[PDB]
């Protein structure tokens, strides 16, 4: 009824199996049950399934108990029933589409749907299409797990999908995802279709050359009001990509060796104090249909980008003549004309549907320049002070953030120096002087308007 | 019905006043209304109230519109009707008790109760007892405000109090508190009595010599499952104090010039990657009645403490012979025997109710050593390598974290060097060698057991 | 009514005959009656029956009273009505099958069925097919008898057979079989189809060249929870063979001149302190469908085997290239592919039904290596001490038993030296040193895991 | 419902305790439940109870899980609630009586009453009065446990007591007691008041100087039809004592350093092939009221006795002028006149109740010489052969067993040489010659009559 020992790694409905334990817990939906998976035989430890597990329908804890003793995971492996090679193993909702960058809820290892308060600890969710599907499911806890080699939807997919494809705002919330290793998953983790107020923190999102399609470490696709804090993202096309999700607080993450560190859209998203380095582009902000979306950047250390890392599975930058740097507007993705890379397994997008970024203000049938076309400030040396000039809307507040680099040739933002607040006059101009806190080589600055839209960096100002 | 301009700083119910606008919005509880407060007259700008505003009962946005133009706040000031000197201005639920370190919901400036989706922007909530009371109220947004000189309950109090004093878990949730300056409030911000899944981020919590009773920057008192990220905490008795709240994720905060940086209790709380420096004690972990509480510390930079900062308004360290350092167990607070400082305005605690921390095996009538008495590891220099010895329970996982200091005399944790995972044998011993990543002066380490309990730091090892 | 004298060795229903006495006792099922068979004429003494006796249906004692005076038996001889030569005299349940190694309850001398508390003493149950059939019959006593030349089912068959062929667990129990000579019976004694908690002790089970089919001294075929103690077993194919009976305690028996001493399967069976010598194989442990069966050996003296004794009537070892020794896994029997010998009189097994023992871990359609593939330990000389290495599962108890031989070339287990208890670490390794108790020539050891599975013997270590 | 983890060594009714688990299992009497006791803290491991556990009322397995990993026991300790020193801690049914040698069912650690199929594994049942009470309870399994320091009834007491003190024959049966260490228990194990068909095997029954009253390793007191095989008995007053229990098969046990090895009464008991050495008396056979009781000895190796080991807690031999040796008739115990030692804690026997052994054949008011006064045979050297003369009843079978000693002065039975069968003539005489199998120093012999009564040993015959 309440504790179920799993002392056999066979996949059948007889006492001792993981399947059995789940079927037992499911017959007591009211009871909070602990499913305790023992170590059996010798490392490595794996339950190789022969069919999909039944969906989880009780507030259970599935604990790989070996982690408590040696830090080793107990795998739950779908490779026996999920045949195929790479992303071809994972059909989408349309069966001619396959992989991770297509609508799909296919072939999950563990399904948390219409249920709450599930804990997963000590497991390796290995070689499914979706590792863990969390759908209309809240107050769950996923920590001290490995999530590996899931080549379909995502390693962990939190989606508020109502069934019909519409988002829900109050169903897939308040989940925690802590201290997990996400390795070689097409998309590491998805927050999508209304999933909100979730905490994703202190995880390692890593891809290697083994990954069939290295796409997004985290993809936020119409997911909202989440917190993404203190994670590391390596070797993906985009470390984190937002597709029209809103009001997510993304802070103190490290994004490195991706094509793009942060691939951004969506009104109200904030990147705060992240370390973004060793990418082709640090932060990209794309044009989108919502011309009132403001994407905020504050205190981010963004440096040592412009690396030749062209990796473009439904994101990233592979356009050869693409403008590189710390923060770059109007970078194209899957939905944009000019984009170079895969748009998804077995997908053809119609050139008639590919969106264009407006190059003149009155232009029609295009997405506005993002962040309402806000312009980087101008820096000039002025008798040992740094003089900043802001060009924006009239009678408005602007937050000027200053950054330094120890390399005098660098034109990015290696160290954060501090900020000031300025008010434009009736022509939209504001000037101000600012003494450096330290003695430094080059200085950049950007601005954030009253709605939270942040500009690109100014040209570097070289001192001496 | 939907937009209400406030063009008069008088406090009356006639068209144009803040009071009027709120009364109007309250008569349309279904309608989301914007209350837009204009600049009137000359800076500084203040609406000096003559009585409590009516409680907010509609999903409104109260915007100080001057912030959008020059970054200046429009104050809402209770000093006309909240007379008294210091904390004596603010009676508690018991009227002979006063101030911030007592049960109180008295004399708030704005009451958000039994209502959701309220936004406050551009305001200075000045000289009330509680600045903003959020009580059984969810999905609110408090940003770009100043919260000043509130000497009662807290600058912002999020409490699930049911009225009788019992917590509620589903009423006071999913709130955001972002980019605010909290200055000279007795308690900067409270998360209490069940308030959960809130995000408190990128705020400055500061106290000056003007503060009548400088207590806790943030106090978590039976508040749970919250995220506290990227804030700065200066000059309080405790930067952040937890009193028996559970499972809060506290990360990437700076705690400086407090008596205690983090004053901790409560099962499942995690301090991750915080900067804790210039305090008497960096992190204190108190004994408590729940002997199964595990408090986790991981990757925290804790250094330059042991300062002579004795400031003890319901927390802090003022005990003269108190052991100082980075991480210290069994520090007393208000509920503990041996404590030195105020236990609250007009409160006498009975010496019969003051709790003691057990010093001896088999001792009775006391709280166990916290974190289940976990012991710091032993470091020894060993053929150019650093040898660690772990002493814990048998056949268990332990996470050894290594820290370095560039000062060879420092015995704390200035820079985080990395971690290894070890398994104890049948006597509860594990050894491991570990080469420093860099060439450094002194090295410390701690351990975290399988339940998330983290030890104090080892003795420093000087390399020479 | 209560005592019936048998003073005539004719077989008829008139007063004085054995038949008469049994018919009389049967008409008083409530009365415990003594049937006292006198000596009549001169030795040898025999009642030569002309038809089957009626089945026994009262709690009688059938006493051959001559044993009380001179130790001579009074025979009950079926050779007049059981014609045929050898095993061909004894059809099975299927009449085209014949002999002892087939399902059969045919042609018994005395039938103890649906009755309890029968004593047989002082008799020679001679030349029937089954000597004494005990079937759904309990609390009986069989001692000081001879059981001879029964070439069908068994000399004594205790079976819980319900009639249809299914076992019963509570019907054929608590019987005792003590101080009898079982000579030249195909199967000496059977414990089968649920018969449990019986005591078989201090009997001599012997076969000579007269025996048509010398099979199993004792066969346990789905018999459980019995005790088999202090018997001698000579000249059979298997001294004692278990076929999937469970939890029998087999101890302090002598097995000699058999092809196999103990031919073992069945979860929970324990061989304790037996003397097993002068056989082709001492103890064989077969593969079986129950992959969780653990067969335990402890303190057995097993030596002087590897004899050229190929005798394989439904057991034994006749495979020419068969690995020989003290304890050998995966030896084939009747149900196994590769087996060499009779599979039963008039039985053809289908090559499609013959079971194979898996030779690789992932192999399909085969029985696992028995005792879960437990491996013999490794012995090495180590500064005059004996160093043992165990390779097993991680964090487990193993019981290492040491044995010596006075012949330095012997690789078996002549004398039992003592045991130690070791705990494997996280790689499944344990080492231990052990000084011999005596000064001896060669040393072997085995291991028993926590589930009671015992390994084969290690390579011999010669001390020099 | 089915598996209950015990992860806390506190004694209370809250989740995790042993008490809790038992209360839970008791509410599902139909469910077979596993109670799994974890290792908690550091070795040694003990649950110190504060009150009696509730009686066990479900077919549970109580497993100390640590044994599976390192061979260590988890103790269940009654010393907190069972105060007193030594046997004085344990009142009997009469409260002025105390200890182990009195009617008592007081203060058990685990009560198995009116319930079946209980397994105990991996535990140390420490410092109760009765360790485990098995009373009207069957098909239980007790293995791999320690049973220590129980100074009342017995370490393990199997009794068919109906409550009033009357035996039951069908209630306390088919239990197994295997591979346990019984240490410093007053009475190691009891089979009493009708308990039958139990198997007690491969246990170590040991007493040290710590034992307050070292009485009987095993006491059989009106227990019947049991098997006691392959155990070791050291340092008690009697290794094994039978008090009027019947038809027990006691075989292949080692009895050493006791005052008496086997202290015997009771019709139908058989001692077969035991090793009895280093005691004051090897085997004692007492007089008793049942003058038809026959006690059998066959193939026992009994030598090196006559040691000065006077230890007489309700058995043993302490009479100073007592006849010593291998097999001795008419040794007194508790119920006999002439006895020297304790007759039980706080027991006074009335000299009017003390039984006397008849010294003349038709003497009145006394117990007959045991084994019907059977006389040892007479041996004489006869031209290199050994001539035996038997003096017994007329026209009877006698089984002559021959024994040798390698010491020519020894008059006991060190090695078993073989047996012959003789028939007395009308004067009760039988003579026979017998060549020794080996060349040996001295030879003894005894006889066993047709009813199973065995004599003492003859005078030794010295061969030269
Ligand atoms: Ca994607
Ligand atoms: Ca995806
Ligand atoms: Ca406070
Ligand atoms: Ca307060
Ligand atoms: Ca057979
Ligand atoms: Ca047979
Ligand atoms: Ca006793
Ligand atoms: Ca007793």
């Amino acid at each position: 009824a309440q504790t179920y020992v799993v002392d056999r790694y066979q996949d059948d409905s007889n006492k001792g199996s993981l399947r059995w334990a789940i079927e037992q817990a499911n017959a007591n939906p009211g009871e909070a049950s602990d499913i305790l998976i023992q170590a059996v035989g010798k490392a490595p430890y794996a339950i190789k399934l022969n069919s999909a597990l039944p969906e989880i329908k009780a507030p259970v804890k599935i604990i790989g108990t070996q982690w408590d003793k040696t830090g080793e995971y107990i795998a739950i492996d779908g490779s026996n029933y999920i045949k195929g090679e790479g992303a071809k193993a994972c059909p989408g909702a349309n069966p001619e589409q396959y992989g991770t960058n297509v609508r799909t809820m296919t072939l999950p290892g563990l399904v948390l749907r219409d249920v709450n308060n599930v804990t997963l600890k000590g497991l390796d969710i290995h070689r499914f299409c979706i590792g863990v599907l969390i759908n209309r499911s809240s107050n769950n806890l996923i920590q001290h797990n490995r999530i590996s080699n899931n080549y379909g939807g995502a390693g962990v997919m939190l989606t508020g999908d109502d069934g019909q494809g519409n988002p829900t705002a109050t169903t897939t919330n308040n989940n925690k995802v802590l201290d997990n290793i996400f390795q070689d998953n097409g998309d590491g983790l998805e927050l999508t279709r209304g999933a909100a107020f979730n905490l994703i923190a202190n995880n390692h999102f890593v891809s290697t050359k083994a990954n069939p399609e290295p796409s997004q470490g985290i993809e936020i696709l119409w997911g909202n009001d989440n917190a993404v804090v203190g994670n590391k993202f390596e070797n993906y096309s985009d470390g984190l990509q937002i597709n029209w999700g809103k009001r997510n607080y993304i802070a103190y993450n490290e994004m490195t060796n991706n094509s793009i560190g942060f691939n951004m859209t969506g009104d109200g998203n904030i990147l705060d104090s992240n370390k973004v380095h060793g990418n082709r582009i640090g932060v990209a902000i794309r044009s989108e249909k919502d011309a009132n979306a403001k994407i905020t950047l504050t205190k981010n250390l963004i440096w040592d980008n412009g690396k030749d890392i062209k990796r473009c599975e439904a994101g990233g930058s592979c356009v050869p003549d693409q403008r590189l740097g710390a923060i770059v507007f109007a970078v194209p993705a899957l939905e944009h004309a000019g984009f170079v890379g895969s748009r998804g397994g077995g997908v053809i997008v119609d050139p008639s549907k590919q969106q264009k970024t407006c190059t003149q203000p009155n232009e029609q049938g295009c997405n506005a320049q993002p962040n309402q076309g806000i312009k980087a400030p101008k820096l000039t040396a002025n008798k040992g002070l740094v003089a900043v000039e802001v060009n924006g809307l009239p009678n408005q507040r602007y937050q000027v953030e200053f950054f330094s680099n120890q390399n005098a040739a660098s034109k990015e933002a290696e160290q954060y120096l501090g900020a000031i607040t300025v008010a434009t006059d009736a022509q939209g101009i504001a000037k101000a002087n600012w003494k450096p806190s330290v003695k430094v080589a080059s200085i950049t600055a950007n601005i954030t308007d009253r709605f939270g839209a942040t500009s690109e960096l100014s040209s570097a100002l070289q001192t001496k």
